DNA sequence: CCGACGTCGCATCAGC
DNA sequence: GCTGATGCGA
DNA sequence: GTCGG
């Protein structure tokens, strides 16, 4: 569906849900915003009235009315207004800083840092974290294209590889189903010596080996079982060097490997269709583990995954290709 | 009418 | 110094 | 803000 279509609607709802997640701090309107836009923006049709797009689950009576608004005049007063407000877009502006979340964001306006320009000018205001969102705040907000993702997954695989070959890695994400373009690069990192019925250092090894061949440049966070960080490719010897990109790494038991594998791979919306399926024939599908209920609706113990497979023979839909999982 | 709206790892703060 | 709460991102 | 028990 082109944009054109409900472009300036989606938009509006857009912008609307990020005020309140990062002004007005209610996250729920947030996504009750979100929500409407998705319903919208995959709606083939030019909507003529609020009326139409209230039949639409998730456009209720106030996003009608403001898309009332909107058909009639081409705006929303009260978009126009917070547009204006300096304190509020400066607070909203602050929160694409990663790092800066709606709480830091009214902190720093409200004691005069309001820019990008006046968070370099307070460095020891920011914590570690801040410091690198403001740093690559501009690589951040650009997207990763496939090639790109290969080969910073031929990197990953083979320095994992090298630590012990033993590991076992998989780039999940969009990338997994075969999108053009990813956000960052999320890894799933898991080793037989590991169960949940089970060392602290297999994900500082990994790590460390891919800071060693310089491939990872700065840590946003790093425990026993989850890294998150920055990354970024080599320079093409004279030609233009790579933005820096984020990338996590989590280490999962092998028990609950292919589970994780499943989840974060996605898409959500098939996540939610494939767990649906799932409660009505008596199991239940988490990050973690496939369980079963249960007459009364008592969950049992987690069963034995060895593979995305047999979490779909369990409730019996046959496999599909992670490409095949938009919903 | 009114509660749900995933859950959790890590960093850091608030309180003792 | 330890313990639990909070902010943040996922 | 929306949905639903
Ligand atoms: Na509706
Ligand atoms: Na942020």
């Amino acid at each position: 569906p082109q944009e054109t279509l409900n472009g300036g609607i989606t938009d509006m709802l857009t912008e609307l849900a990020n005020f309140e997640k990062n002004v007005s701090q209610a996250i729920h309107k947030y996504n009750a915003y979100r929500k409407a836009a998705s319903v919208i923006a995959k709606y083939p049709h030019k909507i003529k009235s609020g009326a139409e797009a209230k039949k639409l689950p998730g456009v209720g009576t106030k996003i009608a009315e403001k898309i009332d608004e909107f058909l009639a005049t081409g705006k929303l007063r009260k978009l126009e207004k917070i547009r204006q407000d300096d304190t509020s877009s400066s607070i909203n502006f602050l929160t694409r800083v990663s790092g800066i979340g709606p709480s830091a964001a009214r902190k720093f306006v409200d004691e005069g840092i309001k820019t990008l320009e006046d968070l370099r000018k307070n460095e020891d205001k920011l914590n570690h974290h801040q410091r690198i969102g403001l740093k690559y705040f501009g690589d951040f907000e650009k997207r990763i294209p496939r090639e790109e993702m290969l080969q910073m997954q031929d990197i990953v695989l083979n320095e994992v590889k090298k630590v012990d070959s033993e590991y076992i890695a998989t780039v999940c994400g969009s990338f997994r189903r075969g999108a053009e373009s990813s956000g960052d690069m999320d890894v799933l990192l898991t080793h037989p010596s590991f169960t949940s019925e089970s060392q602290p250092k297999l994900l500082h090894q990994v790590v460390e080996q891919l800071q060693k061949v310089h491939f990872i440049t700065d840590t946003l966070s790093k425990g026993e079982t989850k890294f998150m960080g920055v990354c970024q490719l080599p320079s093409k010897n004279d030609e233009k060097e790579y933005p820096h990109r984020r990338i996590d790494i989590r280490l999962i038991p092998k028990d609950q490997y292919y589970c994780g594998v499943l989840y974060f791979t996605g898409s959500d919306i098939f996540n939610k269709n494939m767990r649906a399926h799932a409660l009505e024939k008596g199991f239940t599908i988490n990050e973690y583990t496939i369980r079963p209920l249960g007459v009364t609706g008592v969950a049992g113990e987690p069963l034995p995954v060895d593979s995305e497979k047999d979490i779909f023979d369990y409730i019996q839909w046959k496999y599909r290709e992670p490409k095949d999982r938009s919903e």
